[PDB]
């Protein structure tokens, strides 16, 4: 009976067991066979010889945590933007090389097959593509972590940029399977909604609920080779599915055909205000990964080691949440309607567990963006729960009271019922009142969370509030996109340096060698090769290989600032032009990012860009010294293509609007030099890197403060500065627009007349900043010499770190280096 | 890439490398574990280490008929009664003793792991098992066929009986997934649905349609110990989900979440009248498998000998189409449909296409069953199929005017247009005009079918009739339920019976050996007392082994005749009643039928079994010689269970109703004897059997159409004999209903009033018959004898001789019993 184990069917490393698990899985598992496959088959046959390794380690791994018993730290959130899990898969589980050699001889190329692959469409931003940092960085230092959200099945849409304007193609990545995934229909759990609450002898019931069906889908995430692989698990709902008769309910009228489809679409999107869905999917999420908490919790041992009720008196011990953004708050009153409606924890009780077993990590600075939800959208679909908010609410407010008393404004400022046009429930406030920690994502982000944002709060418990700054990971955002780079710097220091990434501080040690520098921007130039390339296979272009390469890669908007980018275009092209043959560095200028569905200026302003993109491009005078380029369909694989080729980094926001930023991030380690302001952390990677290695400018908060206090005209400014005057005018005539000249109406007047962000402003300075790049640029090797710099600079901004730093401060685990054993 | 082979995945009766398998597919093909695996999670597992067996053969045998290039013969059948594949798999395969050898040493059980398989609830009745059937022996005579039928997602209902009372429960057999069955999201087709025929200069095109897309999954059919291993391909259908946007449809209006419904329950469920669903099902399976079978044809080197149009003029020759019952008879419109408008071959050369390709089978006694659409569904939904079923009326009364000059009856009788209040399609009459083969199902069938329903087709056509007489498969029916049976009868002739069961002949020789005599006897002792096991432990009652196991399991249904056998029951039990004394023969009488959603007197004949038993069942004057137990939710894997076990085979239907009747032949192979009318099946059998080995009785054919003709006053007879007056009293007074006397009332004057089956004329004669069961029963030497003279004449009944009939007669290909070599 033991009989039955994991120690003998994976001979690993050998290239003649990964031909042999290969063929296995194209005809036994695919059902296939190679005068048929095509492609896709072939990629899916390499996915599962990849896979069977990843889960003898997770089982292993897994199997670990149950007798070592650790602290399980349940990372929540409803974005997880990992995006190809076949090359990174191998990189990290080690057999990189194996692969390459079994296809080899085999007669397939591996990198055909690796394109093949899909971006799995999970998280659509940032917020989620930190969580799958968060992922890959937690297991490899060891710690019993696990990822749980949603599972999309049409992500979040596809970008197309149909005659130049942006059409959303649907992205249903799924429709042939994911060879990483595995269903689990036997733990299929319950998700409530609508209902009454009875008021009932030993507490309440929540009766008549309509009930959706939660299903999971493990997914799992290896470390850098350690062996340990855990547990990412997405939900899928799935309605009753009685209908036809069950429950003598149809018969009558199939309008359940509307139950069946709108609780199945809580699973069907990600989102790109107000919406009954959006909140019944951050229910959904959280109320069935509860539901398996409370199990891993009773069973683990806990069926055996008991004392107390299996209770809940050592769950903070032994398990730990986290709330990524809002979008989970609700774990906080589930639990508490967990533990006291159905165990029966007397209410005291149950707080205390919940404060204690939650964390909070905040991505807003600006306090109108916080989650709020109207008290008449709780109080119809999740009914208990609007009463148990109601009551954690009351007594902080009485606990807000014995510290502050007669502040009568306080106890409504903080408040977590917020009156007005609608009375509704600010869910930070909750989640600050329920968790025993609440970081932000910043130095300077999460100061502000403390001194105006947070503040009554951080004067009532100074405690909880903490900083875990922002980062990448080494591994996808280094040794995936950018191998040769990789290669050099180990070279010069071991190979801990990916796993150990300040290491990269040794390599300061090389600033004036004249070997890294045509080093260093060797790998670049390969790197800017291969990205030369794909452009006009996928895509077309023309680039010029030589020029500057000018990339911001942010999600298009207003506060982003992509519009003083494309002035600056403008401004250069003139220039370009009206000098015919003025020796200027040349600039591959390329924005890329999705804009946000029905946003008419985010879709104007890409409009804007690819507009230009004709103009300048077909003009003969311009050659090929100035190329602006749109990035369609930007997303995390085109983001390790593209960050490698990255010369310039771009970083404009307005200051003080940004909470943090790891595109940033990214582009620092691969060798490229940011220009920006001082926000979120382009403001870190000054400290390290230095400020003279920087090109950080233009305005600081303090400025944009005094200029909201003094009045912004954006006229003035246009009436001054003389290029500024004439590409507006440019605008305006329709140069970028003959067939509508009136096209671009509505940027000027956007700009001329009321934006809030101050583009204008920064133009000035921005010029001349750009100025300073372009003479060193062509002083190539103090341009490298300042790459190399940069990258020694990067190692505070790895994921590894801010693990280690929720680990230690928060979590109350220790990190770990060690390699798991087995297979 | 010819290294990418089927060659070296092969340790087949290697028990060492069987349970490697196991494992992998334990650990990383169910992602599952010992400290956390279930009985299914096992049962999944077994279920993969021989589907590796399956479907490596499945490979070389697709892959040597595209080598070879043979006719393929196509089998669509909307009903396939598939019934739990792996005991199966293994014993077509021989892997039976291996698999048990390896789990025996892993602590598992292998018949427990088999208890878990649900049914493949693939079907309903006897048209699906028969056509199963065919498939296992269409794969061990060597056919190059295919199944193509409907994926049921929920199957047909699972019968439940509450208190007495069918309460129809749902079969999603589906709910864990299936092992067997690979879905094939690659080969999506489209069907199209409504739409417009808009004529032009060539010819037609069906424009404006709805199009739901048909999704194919295949599953894997090994023929036995010969390597073959074919195909049934099931369509699910599935709705375009653009619905979100794409049309600009939704948006506007989401009353399309319709669209998506009607079109997911084309498969959601089977059939239990005029439905539109049905007749949409109907063609749904029609124009997906022509797709693949013009697919396969053009391709399978068809490109290759073109000469002439890739000609459909020699598609007949590798190609067939068997329309088992009206069902699928859009396939001849629909073949004529591709064939005119798609490709553009003249309607004449068409027309000898399509009918020198499809071959009708019928399953019908009467007229009035015969399929019929009105012409307004024919025409709203499949409006270009209708104006084809008219050219093709059209030419054939031409054909049948010009051979019967002048007979305008026999036009208005040939019609394809059935006129009256509602204007109909005769479907039969389609299928006839379109193939070139109509072929009965029995003798005696075939007959009433050239001399009274089709005798007009049959003077116009007389080539095209034929009969082909249904047959069990010896591997399923006999070697793999009842093992037993087939280890005394392997040792004295050997294993080529069972790919020859004539050789069962030689049987005969042992009739007087009275070794056999007692190992035949030993064994079916054996089997009732496994099923005595099941009856007190998959539920319960108290059995007792060596009674009389009577057992009637058919469709509870008028004709078909439990209510005789009820009536027979009660005679039986008032007799130990009024003498308790005197010894009678025991029986424990096993009545099983599913009845039929919204049939009364079905839903009323079941509560009687279920109340006759309540009674007599629990009275101690009876002690345990006459029980009665309804066979609750009667399926293929407990007809395995109950017809190995079975002494007595109630074939009592009134004579002229049934038409063959697969049943009646699984009975004779496991050495049961049969009591009953002279009616379809019972007529061949006992006809080699000699009449001396069967229990044949009651009103012949003749002797109904006498009463009839004088009209049979029910009364009279209640009113010559008393214990049939007797057990009238009974059931009204309310004996057998006690709580709600009156509740067998609409039985009692069905019974006395409108009895259309003579359930009264046939009560003399068999109760008689049936003391003339018992008393050889009590003589088990030559009770046994006729058992011996009995199991020795089935050969017969192969489906391997209907095959062999049906390949060398109809489809024009002789049959192969040999090995391919594999793998
Ligand atoms: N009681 C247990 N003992 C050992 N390993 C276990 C146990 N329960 C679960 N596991 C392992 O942990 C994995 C995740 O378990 P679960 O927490 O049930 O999702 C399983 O796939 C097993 O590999
Ligand atoms: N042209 C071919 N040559 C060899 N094998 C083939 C060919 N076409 C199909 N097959 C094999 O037959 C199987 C079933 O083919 P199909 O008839 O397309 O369903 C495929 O999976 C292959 O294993
Ligand atoms: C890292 C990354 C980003 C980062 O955006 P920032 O605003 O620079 O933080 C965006 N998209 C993808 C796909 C990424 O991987
Ligand atoms: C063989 C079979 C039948 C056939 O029914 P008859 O009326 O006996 O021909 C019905 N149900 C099941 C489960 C069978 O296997």
């Amino acid at each position: 009976r033991k009989q039955i184990s994991v120690r003998g069917l994976a001979g690993v490393e050998n290239v003649t067991e990964l031909k042999k698990n290969f063929n296995r899985h194209l005809h036994f598992t695919l059902v296939k066979d190679r005068n048929v496959a095509t492609p896709r088959d072939y990629y899916f046959a390499l996915a599962h010889t990849v896979r069977d390794h990843l889960v003898g380690r997770w089982i292993r791994t897994q199997q670990h945590y149950y007798e070592k018993d650790p602290k399980r730290i349940y990372y929540l959130s409803l974005e997880f933007y990992m995006g190809r899990t076949l090359q990174n898969t191998m990189v990290n589980l080690a057999l990189e090389n194996a692969c390459d050699e079994a296809t080899y001889q085999l007669g397939l190329d591996m990198e055909e097959l690796e394109e093949i692959e899909e971006d799995a469409g999970l998280g659509n931003g940032g917020l989620g593509r930190l969580a799958a940092c968060f992922l890959d960085s937690m297991a490899t230092l060891g710690l019993a972590a696990y990822g749980y959200g949603i599972r999309y099945e049409f992500g979040i849409f596809n970008q197309k940029i149909c005659g130049g304007w942006q059409m959303e193609e649907a992205d249903d990545w799924l429709r042939y399977g994911n060879p990483w995934e595995k269903a689990r229909p036997e733990f299929t759990l319950p998700v409530h909604f609508y209902g009454r609450v009875e008021h009932t002898s030993q507490g309440a019931k929540w009766v008549d609920t309509q009930v959706v069906l939660a299903m999971p889908y493990d997914t799992p995430v290896p470390g850098y080779r350690n062996n340990v692989v855990n547990t990412m698990r997405l939900w899928s709902a799935k309605a009753p599915n009685d209908f036809n008769l069950k429950d003598f309910n149809v018969g009558g009228y199939i309008q359940a055909v509307l139950d069946r489809n709108l609780a199945e679409n809580i699973s069907r999107v990600l989102y790109p205000e107000g919406k009954e869905l959006r909140l019944k999917q951050e229910y959904f999420v959280v109320a069935a990964t509860l539901q398996d908490i409370i199990r891993r919790f009773k069973s683990s041992k806990f069926g055996c080691r008991d004392p107390v009720r299996t209770n809940f008196d050592a769950f903070p011990d032994k398990v730990a949440i986290q709330l990524n953004d809002t979008h989970p708050s609700l774990a906080i009153p589930e639990l508490m309607r967990v533990l006291v409606d159905l165990e029966r924890l007397d209410w005291d009780k149950a707080w205390e567990v919940t404060v204690k077993t939650c964390a909070y990590t905040n991505h807003t600075v600006i306090p109108e963006a916080l989650e709020r939800w109207p008290v008449h959208l709780l109080e119809t679909l999740l009914p208990r729960h609007l009463q148990i908010i109601y009551e954690i609410n009351q007594r902080f407010l009485n606990r807000v009271a014995a510290a502050f008393p007669g502040d009568v404004d306080r106890l409504r400022r903080m408040s977590l019922v917020e009156e007005g046009a609608v009375k509704r429930i600010n869910m930070a406030h909750l989640c600050i009142a329920g968790s025993h920690a609440v970081n932000g994502v910043a130095r300077i982000h999460s100061e502000i969370l403390k001194k105006t944002i947070f503040k009554d709060f951080y004067e009532l418990e100074p405690h909880k509030f903490q900083n875990k700054t922002n980062g990448i990971t080494p591994r996808r955002w280094l040794v995936l996109c950018n191998p040769g780079l990789a290669e050099i710097i180990a070279e010069r220091i071991g190979e801990e340096y990916i796993s150990d990434l300040d290491q990269l501080r040794k390599l300061l040690s090389y600033v004036d060698d004249e070997a890294f520098i045509r080093d260093v921007a060797k790998v670049k130039q390969e790197n800017k090769l291969k990205f030369a390339a794909y452009l006009e296979r996928e895509y077309k272009v023309h680039i010029n290989p030589n020029s500057l390469f000018d990339v911001q890669v942010k999600r298009i908007h207003e506060y982003k600032r992509q519009l003083l980018n494309c002035l600056h275009v403008i401004t250069l092209y003139n220039r370009i032009k009206k000098e015919p043959n003025k020796f200027v560095v040349p600039r591959t200028v390329m924005i890329g990012g999705k804009a946000a569905p029905g946003y008419h200026m985010a879709k104007m302003i890409i409009k804007l860009i690819t507009a230009i993109g004709d103009v300048v491009n077909h003009d003969p005078v311009v050659g090929d010294r100035l190329r602006v380029i749109f990035l369609e369909n930007y997303r995390v694989s085109l983001a390790e293509k593209v960050i490698p080729a990255a010369d310039l980094s771009e970083q404009i926001s307005t200051a003080g609007t940004e909470a943090s930023g790891t595109g940033n991030m990214k582009f620092m380690l691969n060798g490229a030099l940011t220009i920006g302001t001082m926000d979120g952390a382009n403001v870190e990677m000054a400290e390290e890197a230095g400020e003279e290695n920087f090109f950080i400018f233009g305005m600081r908060v303090e400025d944009v403060d005094r200029l909201d206090q003094r009045g912004y005209n954006a006229q003035e400014y246009y009436d001054r500065i003389p290029e500024l005057r004439q590409i507006i005018e440019q605008l305006s005539s329709g140069f970028f627009s003959p067939k509508q000249p009136d096209l671009f109406k509505d940027i000027v007047n956007m700009l001329m007349h009321h934006d809030r962000f101050k583009v204008f402003a920064d133009y000035e300075e921005y010029v001349k900043c750009q100025e300073r790049v372009s003479a060193l640029y062509k002083n190539p090797r103090e341009w490298t010499r300042m790459v190399i710099r940069n990258i020694a600079t990067s190692g505070k901004f790895s994921s590894d770190r801010t693990i280690a730093q929720y680990a230690r401060e928060i979590w109350g685990v220790e990190p770990s280096r060690q390699r798991l054993p087995a297979p």
